[PDB]
């Protein structure tokens, strides 16, 4: 699978502690929650620290999988 076109509450995900996301992908800014694709593509974001589906594509995919609509 690759991106995501459902849900991003990846808020729960990393901001509450994934793996290296809630460091950077919620500090360098604050894509803590459904940001990841809402106005730039985890791609843009991950740019920050210079990562990409690195951290981001790690929780769009435990996320969709794990917080599925609700």
């Amino acid at each position: 699978e690759e991106e995501s076109f459902g849900p991003q509450p990846i808020s729960r995900l990393e901001q509450c502690g994934i793996n290296a996301n809630d460091v950077k992908k919620l500090e360098e800014a604050g894509f803590h929650t459904v940001e990841a694709v809402a106005y730039a593509p985890k791609k843009e974001l991950i740019n920050i620290k210079g990562i990409s589906e690195a951290k981001a594509d790690k929780i769009l995919a435990e996320a969709a999988k794990l917080v599925p609509m609700g």
